[PDB]
């Protein structure tokens, strides 16, 4: 018989993918939008990331890479992890993969049996409830509340863990809140997979888009239980190269790699290169990092100070570049509210699909020049 | 608790490694080897290709591609599947993946629930099995024989059907057999997918590298029912590149758009730009795939004509860079005969994981120098 697989067929229908249909019906009727829906930097990627993938070029480094990655790569990573997060692991216990997305996909594929429980932080990023579903497992969520500032309660976690605990994800700097967990929450949360047995899951792409704090990574106090997630996408405007990387207890790496094997082989080769030049060059790198970072901070703070005028609430973000915008001044609901803007003029994401009832995620990734327009608009519907 | 997931242990342990250790081994004493193990093409990816990935970067085309490729390329791929293959399909019935196996391990993730049959011609490329088992399928292995030149007989094709038989894995030109299956075979097992009602998968990598006869895609006897499997690494040497594409029922390539986007998102977009020009820059292209063509039909010719020389068994193959040798002279079976040949100082892919009980897959992707070379050595394992 024909037909699709169960797994396949179980795949929720995006709200963000609604509300997107309409904006292009409106542009298409000649209607100026201005978004503030993307979920990547505005910048392109830096020079020096860009030549090495030329020099790849020029050399032929064409040919099929090792299933975890380039050892160059490997070894940089190693670096960067220890460098950078006071992460103690060897470059077999580090893989490169084809975006962050990947090594999230390949690890769920690797750890979970059909009935194995993943705790997760909502507001979530829409694709973590369906890669665990994807590999059978049951979600199990958390709430993180706004007057809180969207930061985990580990008593809430507390509740939350049964005896089939497979996994908990923590997303900081996050996506969509914009919030910075302390050290000592993400302390308390390695506290519980260690007690409980579980693995604790982190997801630090946004590292280095924080403005206030520091950032802490779990896997410093924990590496036994810990998978530490994070790529190239974010911080290097390098969204469009696919190259993610993750390292934790070398059993799962193994596993993942073996994931890498049976599906996608390896990343594209020219872009592993690409992207050790972006490793090694702290130099160039930093100079990136910290041009991006002072442009993504004065953007954060125009877009605050104006909803604050307009009295739109919104949690104040410590890192990545959104803000949840609470929605109830202008409909009962989120794609409703959506829906208003997008005739005001300005397309907003739904809070939906993350879980962020009542609220629409606003991304400044967008030119100053954008954000004051949108902040006009947006007086208007007021 | 903490563990890994019965799927990633489920899988098998490969003969190929064993050998490799001894090759790395031997390589390590200084041992000088001559590999005939390469699954990839020994040319450079032809200049034109490489320009466009420049163009592509000085244009800032770094950014998040569509789920199922970028539109220009899914207009492209209709037009190669139309006038090369006789395919009439439309961009929305075509996918870009991250590698042809990605196409393969997105279908059977879209397709194949726990318990399914998926009918596997044996000798097979390594993957398929995997792929099958790691998605909750059974693999159902026919056997194709030497003696009838490794070509199926659709009766006992016919005879492993049964009412679980979800998909039938052809590949032609085949891997690792170097096969070509007639037109009339291939219309023949595309009637038993129609009259059973069950997917037809068609690998049709190799399909420019071909010395003999020629290639049907059975697709066009059966469209509905089949999903035809393409690349751009074995044909423009870009295995490094990993783009890979596909074509097939609207609803089959609409499921696999939607396992993208929970692992890998998109391919890498700078590859899909460079992945278009070799598309649509026919003459550049078209010398390319004759310039190779010609190289690997020097390369066949000397090395099928030292081996008759030697007293050595294989059959002749019509295309891909393959050549399946009969070992029984050499030792009992397939692994002792690789680790005698390692000795002599030809490192060669022993058939165990291919189900090629007896042989050994060599390979001619390399120069005619380093056959010269290896048919030498030969001569010391009599």
């Amino acid at each position: 018989m024909r037909g699709l697989s169960r797994r396949v067929q179980a795949m929720k229908p995006s709200a963000t993918v609604a509300v997107n249909a309409k904006a292009l019906e409106l542009r298409r009727q000649g209607v100026d939008l201005v978004a503030l829906t993307a979920g990547e930097p505005d910048f392109d990627t830096p020079e020096h990331v860009k030549e090495a993938a030329r020099r790849a070029l020029a050399q032929g480094k064409t040919k099929y890479a090792p299933p975890a990655g380039i050892p160059e790569l490997r070894e940089a990573l190693a670096e960067k992890f220890r460098r950078e997060n006071g992460l103690s692991v060897t470059p077999e216990e580090t893989i490169v993969t084809v975006g962050g997305k990947q090594a999230l996909f390949n690890l769920f594929q690797a750890i979970l049996d059909p009935g194995d429980e993943v705790i997760v932080l909502s507001p979530y990023w829409v694709s973590y409830p369906e890669m665990v579903r994807f590999a059978g497992g049951v979600v199990v969520e958390v709430e993180t509340l706004p007057e809180e500032g969207f930061v985990p309660d580990p008593e809430r976690v507390r509740r939350a863990i049964t005896p089939r605990t497979k996994a908990l994800v923590v997303n900081s700097p996050n996506n969509p809140t914009g919030a910075v967990y302390p050290k000592e929450v993400l302390e308390a949360l390695a506290r519980l997979a260690v007690e409980h047995d579980f693995y604790l899951v982190s997801d630090e792409i946004y590292e280095h888009l924080l403005y206030e704090g520091e950032h802490f990574s779990p896997g410093r106090v924990a590496p036994e239980h810990t998978l530490t997630v994070n790529g190239a996408a974010k911080a290097f405007a390098m969204t469009g190269w696919r190259i993610g990387y993750a390292c934790g207890p070398k059993e799962v790496i193994k596993a993942m790699a073996s994931v890498s094997s049976q599906s996608t082989t390896s990343p594209d080769t020219i872009a592993q290169w690409a992207t050790l030049e972006a490793l090694t060059n702290q130099e160039a790198s930093r100079a990136f990092v910290e041009m991006a970072r002072e442009a993504y901070r004065r953007r954060r703070d125009l877009l605050l100070e104006g909803l604050t005028a307009l009295g739109l609430k919104a949690v104040r973000p410590s890192g990545a570049f959104y803000v949840l915008m609470d929605t109830s001044p202008i409909a009962p609901d989120e794609v409703r509210a959506a829906e208003r803007l997008l005739e005001a003029g300005v397309a907003v994401v739904p809070g939906t699909d993350f879980a962020a009832f009542g609220h629409v995620r606003l991304s400044y990734a967008t030119s100053e020049e954008n954000l004051r327009k949108a902040l006009e608009r947006f007086a208007r519907v007021l």
